[PDB]
């Protein structure tokens, strides 16, 4: 299964001067549930952010970069390296890889963030007339997680007739 695996806001904000704009440590556990034992394709400037690889998952990064090497990531230099990957795999962003791989994904889990951040980075349009709504689960909100949030799930709908 290839999934994007994405949190934006009521605008579709996803980052801000590569950074999360906002601080939600629930979606950061959901991020955790759903990769957990599975593998994370993302771009140079998101892992970069992140900092190191996240543990207990395959942790690939995408990069034109032929001198890029980091202790615990896999490196692939083209889109078309995705397709190899065995298992479940999600894109994890950013911006670019949404853009280049929203087409391509099977299903989308993404973390609606229910506000309006400054963004400098954003996912990619998309209409609801293209994906079902396997499931749409409201986040609870607390002491640590004040922005109210949905987690979707979507499929791609099948052209049919
Ligand atoms: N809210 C969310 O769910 C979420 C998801 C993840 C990240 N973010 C965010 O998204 C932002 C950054 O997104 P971004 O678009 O600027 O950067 P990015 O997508 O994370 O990665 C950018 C880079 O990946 C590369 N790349 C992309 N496609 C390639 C290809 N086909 N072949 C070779 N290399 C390729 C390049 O690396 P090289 O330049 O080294 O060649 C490129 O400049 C941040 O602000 C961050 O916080 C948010
Ligand atoms: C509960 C522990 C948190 C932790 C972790 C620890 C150990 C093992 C696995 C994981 C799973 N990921 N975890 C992270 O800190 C990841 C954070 C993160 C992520 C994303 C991506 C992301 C963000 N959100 C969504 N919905 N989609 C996404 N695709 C982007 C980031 O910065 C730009 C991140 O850094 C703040």
């Amino acid at each position: 299964t290839l999934s994007i695996l994405v949190a934006h806001d009521l605008q579709r904000v996803i980052g801000f001067e590569n950074q999360l704009p906002w601080h939600l440590p629930n979606d950061l556990k959901h991020v955790k549930k759903l990769s957990t034992g599975h593998t994370l394709v993302m771009g140079r400037k998101t892992f970069e952010s992140i900092g190191k690889p996240l543990p207990n998952r395959r942790n690939v990064v995408l990069t034109s970069d032929t001198s890029f090497n980091v202790e615990g990531v896999d490196v692939i230099h083209s889109i078309e390296d995705i397709y190899q990957l065995p298992g479940h795999v999600f894109i994890f962003g950013g911006q670019t890889l949404f853009e280049e791989m929203i087409d391509k994904v099977d299903d989308m889990y993404i973390t609606v963030i229910e506000g309006k951040f400054r963004g400098d980075t954003f996912f990619p349009p998309y209409t609801f007339e293209d994906w079902e709504v396997a499931s749409s689960v409201e986040g609870k909100l607390d002491e640590k997680n004040t922005i109210p949030h949905t987690f979707l799930h979507l499929i791609r709908k099948a052209v049919p007739r």
